[PDB]
């Protein structure tokens, strides 16, 4: 029920934008009364704030536990891509094209911004181990965003959460920021990530 | 000077900043300082200037695009020179149109003008990809790099990278390095040089 508010939050958002939708229009979509909806949620900006960080804060929790890992800095950016781009894979809708509304820059979304600081700066980090001060080090970041262009966005999971493999977008997306770093792939990468996602 | 232009910009500001819906015809005028009778002389409404604002914006995308696209030498050369120059005319503006592509509102019927740029776009990097990788999803990733630099540079009045005959802007230089790079191509000889001069030719 409570799942559901945010499904068809997030449909309405990432089709519609943040001004546009309204809460009647939610409220419809799932077929409740505004009252009812408003027992779940206070306002738009909730709902919104609440996709947002369902959605960056599993990558920020899950990124230090690996970047803090027994590998290589190649190993851990291709796991951290890898992971990242898997999880933008597994949502009904395309969640992480709420990031690119003008709204999610207000102060109201400062913890979003804290989250996606800190994962920015976790991909730089370990980037820069492998190449030094150098501007190719902004690339693996970007590179992995750009899933969020290649995505289907119409209810159906692209790549439903899987332990057993990665999705063929993840690893492709992965090989491609080490590729810009000029870094050749670690052995037994996709496993090894497969272990680095479990702990 | 240019009233067109002024009005152009400061709606590319105003639409980056705040998106279409909260965008007025009101703020537009008063940011530039003219009456809004006055506004109305160059544009009828706001859909009509975000469609300029977009149609000046892609459409010399795409032309370069296609007269890069048919030239004489490999196909590794042809796509670097677009990468590098289509984040040259990215970087070469007072604000970040780019942003704009990532409005939702852009898909709805009124904007079918620019989704046909945007596809040929889209295809002219996709055929010079698949010339180099066949038939291999990375023939995808040209394109979406080329437009991450739309997260990179800054968004305030202040032209970024102003455009130069002498040279590449740095960013431009790295997205095409790395365009070829994930397809596993090799950097054509004297890339920066070889680019310019396509510029220049391409009037």
């Amino acid at each position: 029920p409570r799942e559901e508010i945010l499904d068809a939050s997030a449909e309405l958002f990432t089709r519609q934008g943040f001004a546009t939708t309204s809460t009647h229009q939610i409220a419809d979509a799932v077929g409740i009364r505004q009252a009812s909806l408003y027992y779940h949620f206070p306002s738009k900006t909730e709902i919104f704030l609440t996709l947002l960080k369902s959605t960056v804060e599993p990558s920020t929790v899950l990124a230090e536990d690996l970047s803090t890992l027994d590998a290589g800095p190649e190993m851990r950016l291709w796991a951290i891509v890898a992971s990242e781009v898997r999880l933008l894979l597994s949502t009904k809708w395309n969640v992480g094209r709420l990031y690119q509304l003008p709204i999610v820059g207000s102060e109201e979304f400062a913890e979003y911004h804290s989250q996606r600081e800190a994962l920015t700066n976790v991909f730089r980090d370990l980037a820069t181990e492998i190449v030094g001060d150098d501007p190719r080090a902004e690339l693996p970041f970007h590179i992995t965003m750009s899933v969020i262009e290649m995505r289907r966005n119409d209810g159906k999971i692209p790549s439903p959460l899987s332990a057993d493999s990665l999705p063929e977008t993840a690893i492709m997306l992965a090989d491609a920021s080490l590729a810009v770093l000029g870094a050749p792939l670690p052995a037994d990468r996709v496993e090894k990530t497969l272990e680095l996602i479990k702990q």
